């Protein structure tokens, strides 16, 4: 059944990689609503998260509700560590995608998200210190998509799998072994630091979801309210 | 122990930071109540233990190596960001053994159906005992769970304190005394016959809950302030959270 467990750490890396969706540029032309291409760009990026779990390594092993509900729980914690991956290398800026940065001063144009934005530049800040590789980011973005919503087994067998991945990238990587265990457990803490804000990303987006402007997506609209 | 430069925690071993945070326990505590349970009796029981505990964690957290390190600002902040995450990491590991039910105190013990006397509490116990079940079926230890517990104190609130160097020292700080307690959940691993690569797999399944501790702990405290309408302490640390 389970053919996910028999994949080499080099296969697993291999598939997330290649699994990785389209990059994504905003269709717009500077001069107003800076609460309109994120919501925009959020929406678009929703639709090949779905196509891209699809891809993740034992997600299509099991039923079509229990898909939706790991994907309905976790669609924000995804689009924020893909954010702050691409995000690395431009110091107090968050390419939403690259023809927006948007840094504080400028990102704030919008009540509420002063203090979000300021926590995904830190956590940007944060993988950049480490010097976070993108073999890396794609197994901790695939541990977000399985692990945030199982609370059965088989998820938890391909999380063991992807553990078993980190710590062979870091051993190739020429870590001792305190090294791997320290970097490994450094990576899992910023993930609770990604549920955090994704947690305070749905309540600032549902607030200024009850309003008239400006208008969300169907397919952002129906991801927020699975968090009712 | 003096400095952040020198800390006690990066000077002590893997056995003795685990019989500094086993001794650094807070007690056990009791509930004030006769038991029949009403909406605002259930309610009242329970914020009134977190109160008490809210008062005993302050204490506690200056018992975890390295915390008193730290600014007085510094201090409150992190205690500020994780006191519902340190409330909750304690209910469910006091709940391993009654499968089903939620220990909150020796005297006071729920179980699901009692939950829904409390309005909108259903979907916070359950995820609750889903976890309490999950350290159930990892036999967690004490001496593993004073780890998390601290883990949870020192990282929760880390990143959200003034672009000084001095600031920086603050964070390096807490990051190697975080990587000391992560060698010390490897030490305890690697004591109880576990091999390296079952060693990585349960530092990393035990630290993923703590991401979902923290979801439980911003669904918590939502739905504490719109329950609000609760001491002075109780309600310092939920205005902390906006
Ligand atoms: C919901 C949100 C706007 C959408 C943001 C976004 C969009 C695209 C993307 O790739 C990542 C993110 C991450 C943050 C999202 C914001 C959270 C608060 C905003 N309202
Ligand atoms: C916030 C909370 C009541 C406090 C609970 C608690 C108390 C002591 C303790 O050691 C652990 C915990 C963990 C769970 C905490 C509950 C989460 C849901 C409750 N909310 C609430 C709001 C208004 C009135 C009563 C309870």
């Amino acid at each position: 059944n389970s053919l996910a467990l028999s994949l080499t750490a080099d296969q697993m890396v291999s598939a997330l990689l290649d699994a990785e969706p389209p990059i994504l540029y905003s269709e717009y032309d500077p001069t107003a609503s800076m609460m309109g291409l994120l919501t925009n760009l959020a929406d678009r990026e929703l639709v090949h998260m779905i196509n891209w779990a699809k891809r993740v390594p034992g997600f299509v092993d099991l039923t079509l509700h229990d898909q939706v509900h790991l994907l309905e729980c976790a669609w924000l914690e995804i689009l924020m560590i893909g954010l702050v991956w691409r995000s690395m290398e431009h110091p107090g800026k968050l390419l939403f995608a690259p023809n927006l940065l948007l840094d504080r001063n400028q990102g704030k144009c919008v009540e509420g998200m002063v203090e979000i934005f300021d926590m995904l530049l830190a956590t940007s800040s944060r993988f950049r210190m480490m010097n976070l590789q993108g073999e890396e980011f794609v197994c901790l973005k695939s541990i977000i998509l399985l692990n945030s919503g199982v609370y059965k087994d088989h998820i938890h067998r391909v999380l063991d799998k992807i553990t078993d991945t980190l710590i062979h990238l870091m051993a190739k990587a020429g870590l001792t072994l305190q090294q791997q265990h320290q970097r490994l457990a450094q990576l899992l803490l910023i993930l609770s630091h990604i549920r955090h804000m994704s947690n305070k990303g749905m309540e600032h987006l549902y607030s200024m979801k009850c309003k008239n402007v400006v208008p969300l997506s169907d397919l952002l609209l129906e991801m927020l309210d699975a968090h009712r």
